[PDB]
């Protein structure tokens, strides 16, 4: 097992983890200290720790279900063997309260030095997606614990 | 090292788009080059060398002052054995809708000796985007750069 294959394993242990909605299997994956960064100015950047991020899962499950989150288009993929880091796309989806909801998704990883835990997690995503999910909650009086974490 | 080669092709890449030289960006590229814009809400219909240009025209006729850098460096990922690089970058610019600014991440894929560009994946935040169109649109400026971003 290369540097290079264990980046791009912890990549898809790191998104079936995510889809399983095993909130234990999510925590155990990240070190102590993991900081979650959303990198869409439109909606709150300010990073996440492990315990804000279990709470703004909760709040995600309060209003969706069926959670897929998946490595889509895996030849452009970049693995930084030295910095332990790897950039790929992804793509989710869920029912909603609002209804079906898609989006597209950039996920850089940080790594620890044996591959076997994530540090650091910036994510970019459609915000307009994203925006519209919002919208369509709030219109069903679904939107507050959502927005309580994503608006800026 | 090609580790710094890379990286210096992202600052010059940033470099060259931020001076507006039409020339100097197609001349960065291969003949091959394909520009893949990655958020659905918008159009993400590969755009080659030629299409990028015409793009990039219709932004200059819109917007002026444009500046296109590298952020937060130490996030950056580079791929020496495939010749990747993955790089957060912001931009700005004026336009006849009023100040536009933008955060991005940017996806280069080299030549082998990372002397050129062969491939180019863009994220952008697409409500920015979004409100920008609606701001040009609103001063009927939209429509040459909507017939390139919607759908």
């Amino acid at each position: 097992n290369s540097t290079r294959e264990k980046l791009i394993a912890l990549a898809h242990k790191f998104c079936s983890i995510i889809s399983s909605g095993d909130m234990e299997a999510v925590l155990a994956l990240r070190t102590e200290s993991c900081l979650t960064y959303q990198c869409c100015p439109s909606f709150s950047t300010r990073p996440l720790n492990n315990q804000e991020t279990r709470e703004y899962f909760e709040e995600w499950k309060h209003i969706g279900w069926n959670s897929k989150f998946w490595i889509i288009d895996e030849g452009t993929m970049v693995v930084d063997e030295a910095a332990k880091k790897i950039a790929f796309r992804a793509a989710c989806s869920a029912d909603t309260i609002g209804g079906p909801y898609e989006n597209e998704n950039l996920v850089i990883l940080q790594a620890t030095d044996d591959c076997a835990l994530v540090d650091g997690i910036w994510e970019f995503f459609d915000a307009v997606r994203k925006q519209d999910l919002m919208n369509r909650l709030a219109a069903k009086q679904a939107a507050k614990g959502l927005d309580s974490w994503c608006a800026n």
